[PDB]
């Protein structure tokens, strides 16, 4: 139909939206500890830890898979992604630290992305 038509271009824009917000987002983390998931070889024990593990490579494969239907989903990975850290990493970590300065920093993008999805009317 041409209504399947129409929300699959709004599912359409709204991922390209969201890779440019995933990749400013990414570009918070300057160091790459949230680039890829946490590794069981080196931490064998993160999931008696944390239960929903999440990094920015992992949330790239759903976004391009169109996964995200809509900002809601795609946030509530991004806080697993720092929350996550902020449980396992003590706060003298540079790891707990990146996660606070990726908040804070994505919170501004976050904020507008906010806007250009209900101006636009993406979801
Ligand atoms: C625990 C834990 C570890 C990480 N991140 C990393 O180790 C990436 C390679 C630098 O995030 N949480
Ligand atoms: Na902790």
């Amino acid at each position: 139909s041409m209504e399947q038509v129409a929300m699959e271009l709004r599912l359409t824009e709204l991922t390209r939206l969201l890779r440019s917000v995933l990749d400013q987002l990414q570009d918070k983390d300057p160091a790459r500890i949230f680039a890829q998931p946490v590794s069981l070889k080196e931490v064998p024990d993160y999931l008696d830890h944390i239960k929903h593990p999440m990094d920015f490579a992992t949330m790239r494969k759903r976004l391009e898979a169109q996964g995200y239907k809509n900002l809601h989903e795609f946030e509530e990975d991004f806080d697993l992604i720092i929350d996550n850290c902020m449980k396992y990493n003590a706060r003298d970590t540079v790891f707990y630290r990146a996660a606070v300065r990726l908040r804070d920093q994505g919170g501004v993008v976050l904020r507008q992305a906010r806007r250009e999805v209900d101006s636009i009317g993406l979801e």
